[PDB]
This record gives structure tokens, sequence and C-alpha cells, in this order.
């Protein structure tokens, strides 16, 4: 099936998921002389003190750390959004080098990896649900660049040489999604979609300004993962992100001047 891979990955997407070239697809580049300031955004309101974090996972294509969402508890309010997204997964998107790796771009610029913290509309009832809804899911998106360690990581590196290969999961609880986010929560939005097959379009995309910083041994640690099953030939799971998308008919806002 697909994947980021000379014969399987972003560009051959569109023949089983016609959808990579709708309307609204992400990612896209953010142009910050192009986005408008919107004094009408309400700061986001990012409650994640109840969160229950359950297990880490390979998927094949990144790890994703897995939240209880059967009840209000790590929630995301506020900004562009109506209503409540509760927190259902984190994942990311790296390189295999440092000058590439993130799926949103700013001016052009690629960051080291990006964080995706993915919400679905609490009006829905569940998250497939959500992913038929223009305003199903909230993607909180966080870019990463490689310079000091971030230490709230450390908890998930820790553990990813448990998790090496595809369909291997461990028990992952206690863990506080809050020592991932930068100091500000100033941020950039658009409509957009999943960044993954089915590529579906229904994302509100709040992309933070702030990267946080990880060190050169964190991400290195990412690098070491694999796209394969146990047993089969090993290919590092590196550069699974999705490049920048046309923006066509969408505006960017900024909640900051
Ligand atoms: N990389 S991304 O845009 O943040 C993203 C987030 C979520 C998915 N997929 C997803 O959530 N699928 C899903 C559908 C129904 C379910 F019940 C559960 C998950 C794909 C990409
Ligand atoms: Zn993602």
């Amino acid at each position: 099936h697909w994947g980021y891979g000379k014969h399987n990955g972003p560009e051959h997407w569109h023949k089983d998921f016609p959808i990579a070239k709708g309307e609204r697809q992400s990612p896209v580049d953010i142009d910050t002389h192009t986005a408008k300031y919107d004094p009408s955004l309400k700061p986001l309101s990012v409650s994640y003190d109840q969160a229950t974090s359950l297990r880490i996972l390979n998927n094949g294509h990144s790890f994703q750390v897995t939240f209880d969402d059967s009840q209000d508890k790590a929630v995301l309010k506020g900004g562009p959004l109506d209503g409540t997204y509760r927190l259902l997964q984190f994942h990311f998107h790296w390189g295999s080098l440092d000058g590439q790796g993130s799926e949103h771009t700013v001016d052009k610029k690629k960051y080291a990896a990006e964080l995706h913290l993915v919400h679905w509309n609490t009006k829905y009832g569940d998250v497939g649900k959500a992913v038929q809804q223009p305003d199903g899911l909230a993607v909180l998106g966080i870019f990463l660049k490689v310079g000091s360690a971030k230490p709230g990581l450390q908890k998930v590196v820790d553990v990813l040489d448990s998790i090496k290969t595809e369909g291997k999961s461990a028990d992952f609880t206690n863990f506080d999604p809050r020592g991932l986010l930068p100091e500000s929560l100033d941020y950039w939005t658009y409509p957009g979609s999943l960044t993954t097959p089915p590529l579906a379009e229904c994302v509100t995309w709040i992309v933070l300004k702030e990267p946080i910083s990880v060190s050169s041994e964190q991400v290195l640690k990412f690098r070491k993962l694999n796209f394969n099953g146990e047993g089969e030939p090993e290919e590092l799971m590196v550069d699974n992100w999705r490049p920048a998308q046309p923006l066509k008919n969408r505006q960017i806002k900024a909640s900051f001047k």
C-alpha cells in the first residue's frame, strides 16, 4: 500500500485517494508576509492537565502516542475553533537530515521534524464520524529544530527501542503532552486535510509560530525506527513527510501581529 518511497510515496497517493489533488490539501507553505493578522482570532485554549496516555505504537508510517478520548479530558478549544476537540493521539514527521522533515514550511524553510497533536470535534461523537466532516478535526502542529534537548520528549525517546518495527506497541501511561509545547501559543491557521491517506479534508490546522528545540541525540533515535515489520528487510523510518501542496483558494490567518 501507500508509503514514502519512490514507488509508493506522495506522488502516487492520488491514484488510490484522488482527493490528494483537492481544494484544501495539507501541508502548505506558510508565507509569513501574505498571512494576515486577524484580530478576531481568540487565544488557543489547550487543556491537557487531565490527559491520560495509553500506548505508544509504530504503525509503519510514524510512531503514535494514543490517549483515552472517551471523556473530555485533554481538549483543545478557542483559537479559530467553535466547540470542543478531544486529544486522540500525537505523532511526528521527520527527515533523514536536519534540513528537512517538517510537512508545513515557513517562507519555504523546512524544519527537522513536525509534531502533530490530533484532536476531534466532540459534536460528531467519534473520530470516524469526525473525519467525514469539514470541521471534524483540529491538528495542532509544532515545528522541531535541532539544538538543545527537549526534556519533555525524553520519555518518548527512551522507549522507541521497544517499538522499532511496524506493528509493535508498548504501554505508555502517565505521559504529559504539555511537556512538548513551546512557550508561546501564537499560531497560524487555515482549513486543510489529513497529510496521510485518506487525505480527508476535515482538518482545521493550527500551526504554532514558535518551534521547540530537540537535541541531535533525540532526533537520531527517531531515525533508527523502521518502516518495515520485524524480520523484513530493514528500511529506516526517515523522510515520512508529505511536501507542501497548492494553497489554491485559501487564506492563512495569523493570531499575532
Ligand atoms: N498527519 S495528520 O494530518 O496529523 C493525520 C491525523 C490523523 C490521520 N488519520 C486518522 O485519524 N484516521 C482515523 C479514522 C477513523 C478512526 F476511528 C481513527 C483514525 C491521518 C493524518
Ligand atoms: Zn501528521
